[PDB]
């Protein structure tokens, strides 16, 4: 019966994220690139959660950009004593750059703060700071609690943990399943057979492709349309192929010269080709197998999107001159060929087949 949701705690060091994570688990029970990540699983009445808490700054940066999970929502932990602090802002910004869809706030350490008027002012400030980065600060739920005192079993704080989790259960919706999204299949291989026409293999990323459906071929070249005359696997002929399936798809009236790896098939109009975009990117450290030297405004490495890579030129934001191994940066990119893309799409940066970066499209230009 029970739906799955990926969430995780964000906010400034020491504000209570790890404590809150253990309070939530305690209470609910009673009822290459390296990322340090504590994962816990727990349940409410209505839902199953996979929850990540990170120790270090770098970990949040890397988990957010090059995940593993992808957060359907985040719990912003903020100390009522202190107020929002620099990493409060940084994590809000990152969540916006990478497309964390919803936020719920837990104002923590309310056991250290009598004075209702002060709590309201800290609350108003959290709200404004959320709205600076276009989250709807006026409607976000903010619960006032104490993770410490909830683990001691103190009743009023145990109930604030439940108030949080009720809020999460209601305000953070379940992610749209991939099968209910517009059809999309990145193309891996292309075969021309004289008997049949041209078939493109790959994995359906989303939706359903049905024999007789019409699809666009998007990216690299100009968007052409066609109709699907066949779906297949090794000795099976199928009427359709769905999200997760590896299939060959037979296309009608398509010369082999007119499709290639890196293009996608897609429901007509569902996705458009682009060369220019903004992205948040994490640059790997020497130790992660990345660069050991900085790069600058000209830099022109390979961008890997779905099944292919395209050369692109990187422009740094105003007042950033260099990027070191281990930084994260918002960069603007112009690729030499268009690629089917949307905000939220993740990609790698490589040079000579060696991974130097991981990124996500934050804005299409
Ligand atoms: N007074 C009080 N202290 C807390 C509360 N939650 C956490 N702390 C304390 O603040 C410190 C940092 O908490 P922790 O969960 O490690 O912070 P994190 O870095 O955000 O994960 C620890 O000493 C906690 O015991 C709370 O609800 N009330
Ligand atoms: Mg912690």
């Amino acid at each position: 019966t029970k739906p799955h949701v990926n969430i995780g705690t964000i906010g400034h060091v020491d504000h209570g994220k790890t404590t809150l994570t253990a309070a939530i688990t305690k209470v609910l029970a009673e009822k290459g690139i390296t990322i340090n990540t504590a994962h816990v699983e727990y349940e409410t009445e209505n839902r199953h959660y996979a929850h990540v808490d990170c120790p270090g700054h770098a970990d949040y940066v890397k988990n957010m950009i090059t995940g593993a999970a992808q957060m359907d929502g985040a719990i912003l932990v903020v100390s009522a004593a202190d107020g929002p602090m620099p990493q409060t802002r940084e994590h809000i910004l990152l969540a916006r750059q990478v497309g964390v869809p919803y936020i719920v706030v837990f104002l923590n350490k309310c056991d250290m703060v009598d004075d209702e008027e002060l709590l309201e002012l800290v609350e108003m400030e959290v709200r404004e700071l959320l709205s600076e980065y276009d989250f709807p600060g006026d409607d976000i739920p903010i619960i006032r609690g104490s993770a410490l005192k909830a683990l001691e079993g103190d009743e009023e704080w145990v109930e604030k943990i439940m108030e949080l989790m009720d809020a999460v259960d209601s305000y953070i919706p379940e992610p749209e399943r991939d099968i209910d999204k517009p059809f999309l299949m990145p193309i891996e291989d292309v075969f021309s057979i004289t008997g049949r026409g041209t078939v493109v293999t790959g994995r359906v990323e989303r939706g359903i492709v049905k024999v007789g459906d019409e699809v666009e071929i998007v990216g690299l070249r100009d968007t052409r349309k066609t109709v699907v005359t066949g779906v297949e696997m090794f000795r099976k002929l199928l009427d359709e192929g769905q999200a997760g399936d590896n299939v060959g798809v037979l296309l009608r009236g398509i010369k082999r010269e007119d499709v290639e790896r890196g293009q996608v098939l897609a429901k007509p109009g569902s996705i458009k080709p682009h060369t220019k975009f903004k992205a948040e990117v994490y640059v790997l450290t020497k130790e992660e197998g990345g660069r050991h030297t900085p790069f600058f405004n000209g830099y022109r490495p390979q961008f890997y999107f779905r099944t292919t890579d395209v050369t692109g030129v990187i422009t740094l934001p105003e007042g950033v001159e260099m990027v070191m191994p281990g930084d994260n940066v918002t960069m603007t990119v112009e690729l030499i060929h268009p690629i089917a893309m949307e905000e939220g799409l993740r990609f790698a940066i490589r040079e000579g087949g060696r991974t130097v970066g991981a990124g996500v499209v934050s804005e299409i230009i």
